[PDB]
């Protein structure tokens, strides 16, 4: 398979990828297909490889009808897909040089040797100079929390580009009231004592229709060259 | 149904295999160059990347000046390897908070003219309490400050600076994301530099791209049954 092929099979995921509004609510994706849609979430990169993220597969029936009628991006696409995710965040209290989370994370999963984790978590340290200097994620839990959630974006990509190069449809989703869905999913028990937050959603399944042309801006007004 | 199964199974590898070929590349072959057809492909997955909206609030901006990537390096610690050798290096900017709302001529011309969106639409889409305001205000809550406006803008370049990654991969081209730089000394290095066009843009996120010179240590992940979570 020549390079060029593979490059042209590539752009054909993307251009297949579109914002689902409905899916076919009888066909299912198979169990397989989708733990590896999840995979491609799994392994996506973060921010300090901290992984800041849960994906929650909603398909309890009564669940699904509690976001939809606060989701107002997703009336179709709750119903009908074959499988709804949420992508939670850690909250602003986990992400910090002195948390357990971030402690935990680092040594028992990244294997970061104790040397390299004490200059990376001490005062003034790699992480904090990094999210308080740096970045200024202390002016707010927000800031620190919204930087949890771009890291979310990268797996929500990878999710449907995935999903994509297999013949899958998906949809991403923001399109819903953020303090209503906390307050659901909070008073479900899946924000896990405030250690979780609501970031963004997708849906996923196989199409209905075909879609209207994609629409872009053209490479030449998006990409600036400083040569 | 087996063959069916196995061709299936490997096509699913062939992925899985260009995400654990992926990783966060430290320096680059400073003389192996992307091709520029290879390149114009990275740039493509960008620019075809889904985006709240559809507005797209994005800028790639290729920074190969030497000068320049030598600037940037001094004020960033984690693109110390990265900035002298990679093949390509991208600021991903983000449009700023005035260029978001409904009546903004960014926002207007996006959806009327590259996603032709109807009449009727636009209108609903675009007055006092409509869609996009409803949202963006009551829902999102992105009406409280610049920054609340820029992270969501943010947000949506991080799904290009994914798919990029990922298709470079595919194609066995390493990346490495960098968020490792001292903002304002950035901001300001791009401002003066006229890269972000009288503040209609700001830097989000950095992306280094090249052929690796080294192997990286296995890749590690929290388990599949950490991360995910059923409700049934
Ligand atoms: C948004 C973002 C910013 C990052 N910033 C940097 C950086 O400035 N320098 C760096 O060497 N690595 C950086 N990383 C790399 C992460 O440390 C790495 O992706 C993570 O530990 C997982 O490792 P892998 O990408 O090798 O699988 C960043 C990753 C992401 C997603
Ligand atoms: C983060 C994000 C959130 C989105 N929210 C919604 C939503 O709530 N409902 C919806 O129908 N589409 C939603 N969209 C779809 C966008 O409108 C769509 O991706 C964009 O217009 C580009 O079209 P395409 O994905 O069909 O190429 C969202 C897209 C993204 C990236």
């Amino acid at each position: 398979m020549t390079e060029q092929s593979k490059k042209q099979e590539i752009l054909d995921a993307f251009q297949f990828r579109h914002a689902t509004k409905e899916f076919d609510p009888d066909r299912k994706i198979s169990d397989e297909d989708f733990q590896f849609i999840l995979e491609a979430g799994r392994l996506s990169p973060s921010s300090v490889g901290l992984e800041p993220w849960q994906f929650v597969v909603v398909q309890n029936k009564e669940l699904r009808e509690k976001l939809r009628q606060v989701s107002w991006g997703a009336q179709g696409q709750l119903p009908t897909a074959s499988h709804f995710v949420l992508l939670l965040g850690r909250t602003a209290k986990e992400m910090r040089r002195d948390s357990g989370y971030v402690a935990d994370q680092l040594k028992h999963v990244k294997k970061m040797p104790e040397d390299i984790i004490e200059n990376m978590l001490k005062e003034d340290g790699v992480l904090e100079s990094f999210q308080d200097g740096d970045f200024h994620l202390y002016e707010s839990d927000r800031a620190m929390f919204d930087w949890v959630s771009k890291q979310t974006y990268i797996a929500l990509a990878n999710m449907m580009t995935a999903a994509a190069l297999i013949g899958i449809d998906s949809c991403p989703i923001e399109g819903f009231n953020y303090d209503k869905v906390h307050d659901i999913l909070e008073k479900e028990g899946v924000l896990e004592d405030g250690r979780f937050d609501i970031s963004v959603m997708a849906a996923f399944g196989y199409r209905v229709k075909e879609p209207r042309p994609k629409t872009r801006r053209a490479l030449d007004q998006i990409v600036k060259w400083v040569e």
